[PDB]
């Protein structure tokens, strides 16, 4: 088995049904104490949540679901009604999300799409009926950021005031996603200083909200 496997299991084994923060809980405890995984973490996940409270986003996607630490913690903050998409390319992790979110009980407001972003994105407005998107959390591979942003732009997906929400700007960053959205004037940015995931080293998320062309 793999790492993610494990952390699936540990929450099974762990966790109560139906409980997100049992969950979360979970998942920190044995990434801390067992194997380190790239979650967003708690540090980062706080802020996250105080992000999404304050925005109270209608329809948000994710990029990179990874095990779905960050779609349980943003789907347990959703308003009824709204709803999470989060688009996964390995199957095994889209697969690990999916029962992840049953888990927590969230599956009714999460649609996990396995397949590349880039491949995805397009498909949004006709296949999954989505006009535009409320807020986008980027946490996929580092170089992905701007050539999905600027495919999101293209496809017609950002509106006026549509909130990014960028994951490891600082570790591992990512250079030309980053210098480009405080450099356009497109987007106004502020940035939240924090803490890798499950370690004592600087990392930060970036707000960059859309303006409209
Ligand atoms: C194009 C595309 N479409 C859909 N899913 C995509 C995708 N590219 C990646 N994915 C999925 O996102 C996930 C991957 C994300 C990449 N994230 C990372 O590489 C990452 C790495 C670190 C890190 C920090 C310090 C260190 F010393 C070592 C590592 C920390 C993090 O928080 C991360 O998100 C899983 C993958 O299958
Ligand atoms: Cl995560
Ligand atoms: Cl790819
Ligand atoms: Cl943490
Ligand atoms: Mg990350």
């Amino acid at each position: 088995d793999t790492k993610e496997q494990r952390i699936l299991r540990y929450v099974q084994q762990n966790a109560k049904p139906g409980d997100p923060q049992s969950v979360l809980e979970a998942i920190d405890t044995y990434c801390t104490q067992k194997e380190w995984a790239m979650n967003v973490g708690d540090a980062k996940g706080q802020i996250m949540d105080a992000v999404i409270r304050e925005y109270s986003p209608s329809l948000v996607l994710e990029l990179g679901a990874y095990c779905g630490y960050s779609a349980v913690r943003m789907a347990r903050l959703l308003q009824p009604g709204a709803r999470l998409l989060t688009m996964e390319i390995n199957p095994d992790c889209a697969a690990i999300t999916q029962q992840m979110l049953n888990f927590a009980g969230l599956q009714d407001k999460v649609t996990i799409l396995n397949g590349a972003s880039q491949d995805l994105i397009p498909q949004l407005k006709k296949k999954y009926d989505v006009d535009t998107l409320d807020m986008v959390f980027l946490d996929h591979w580092k170089d992905r950021y701007l050539p999905d942003t600027l495919l999101l732009e293209k496809c017609g997906l950002l509106r006026k005031g549509t909130v990014l929400l960028a994951d490891n700007v600082i570790v591992p960053g990512t250079p030309d996603f980053l210098a480009y959205v405080r450099g356009s004037s497109s987007f106004e940015c502020t940035h939240y200083s924090s803490y890798l995931e499950y370690m004592k080293v600087v990392d930060g998320l970036e707000k960059a909200i859309y303006q409209g062309p």
